[PDB]
């Protein structure tokens, strides 16, 4: 897989992000995560979270998986990168997100994704607590 430029646009929610992506507004929806909805419990510290590593970030970077690069509702599925830093592996690591949503040809990074969240919930962060 390959990182490529974004910039912000804005902060939605824990697991969607709007960036300009090849000069182009999209909303992109991390691959392989579940975030709480802002209404839910967790769901205003994954938002706050998400949207404070991508703000204050040089530079973001998208990387699209070797599979479909978007969604039903047109979201680009990605791994967003903050300063070089995997924004979807953080929320799991932090317990703000659940791994979730593996897709086959779409699920490079899931043995990554699920040693983060395993430390979370021996940690008992967040969701695990
Ligand atoms: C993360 C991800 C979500 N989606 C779809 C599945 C879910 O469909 P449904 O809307 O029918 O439930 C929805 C979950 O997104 P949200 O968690 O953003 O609601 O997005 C994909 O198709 N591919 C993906 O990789
Ligand atoms: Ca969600």
């Amino acid at each position: 897989l390959h990182k490529e430029p974004a910039t912000l646009i804005k902060a939605i929610d824990g697991d969607t992000v709007k960036l300009m992506y090849k000069g182009q507004p999209m909303t992109f929806r991390l691959l392989l995560v579940d975030t709480p909805e802002f209404n839910e419990k967790y769901g205003p510290e994954a938002s706050a979270f998400t949207k404070k590593m991508v703000e204050n970030a040089k530079k973001d970077e998208v990387e699209f998986d070797k599979g479909q690069r978007t969604d039903k509702y047109g979201r680009g599925l990605a791994y967003i990168y903050a300063d070089g830093k995997m924004v979807n592996e953080a929320l799991v690591r932090q317990g703000l997100a659940k791994v979730a949503y593996v897709y086959k040809g779409n699920n490079t990074h899931e043995q990554l994704l699920r040693k983060a969240e395993a430390q979370a919930k021996k940690e008992k962060l967040n969701i695990w607590s």
